DNA sequence: AATAAGCGAAGTGGG
DNA sequence: TCCCACTTCCGCTTA
């Protein structure tokens, strides 16, 4: 199945869910989303992935720092900000 | 307090 | 066996 960071940059890519996720420098690969609209965002990584419970935003986020030490994906320090790699930009 | 963002041991999937 | 790539649960911290 698709990677969550995957998922994130394929939903900027195609602006589907434009009001859950913006890119704020997408030359830095830096996003952030939406404080009123994330659940819907979450809901849908959730079913994507068929899992058993219901997707929260902060279970998302809770992978979403895993990703921290790899590189994919780090915490920016914004309000619900974040920053893809070089690496994954560039795929 | 109420609300919200942010942080970081065991269970599940598919190798 | 034992890591992948999260998911789920729980408790805590800061604003
Ligand atoms: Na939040």
């Amino acid at each position: 199945k698709i990677r969550l960071y995957q998922f994130l940059l394929d939903l900027l890519r195609s602006g589907d869910m434009k009001d859950s996720i913006w890119w704020v420098d997408k030359d830095k690969g830096t996003f952030q989303f939406s404080s009123k609209h994330k659940e819907a965002l979450a809901h849908r990584w959730g079913i994507q992935k068929g899992n058993r419970k219901k997707m929260t935003y902060q279970k998302m986020a809770r992978a979403l720092r895993n990703y921290g030490k790899t590189g994919e994906v780090k915490k920016v320090k914004k309000k619900l900000t974040y920053q893809f790699s070089g690496e994954v930009l560039g795929r």
